[PDB]
């Protein structure tokens, strides 16, 4: 009795929560990419503070 | 047998699919939050390329 609802309960929890991370990691990675084509557009200029921003999208830790 | 056994499977791979995605979420936003510092320090400029980068680091949809 106990367990097996115990567990189902978890696994409904866990769903909620997987889903509302999963809008919100491609929330974030969707503006990352927008600004990513942004810095991109504009590299002919040579600007030393799109440079700062394009270093940080590429960092990897 | 069953059911507690699949439902503790399943919820096994929601917890490790919501660590990656927590984790992924995080590194994300962390970029967005360094690259809305730099568009700040450097308002002074109004450079209309920063700006777009501030309308998307806002933007709701």
């Amino acid at each position: 009795d106990d367990e097996a609802a115990e567990l189902m309960q978890q696994v409904n929890v866990l769903k909620l929560t997987v889903e509302d991370l999963e809008k919100e990691r491609d929330f974030y990675f969707g503006k990352l990419r927008n600004i990513e084509l942004i810095c991109q557009e504009n590299e002919g200029e040579n600007d030393p503070v799109l440079q700062r921003i394009v270093d940080i999208l590429y960092a990897t830790d």
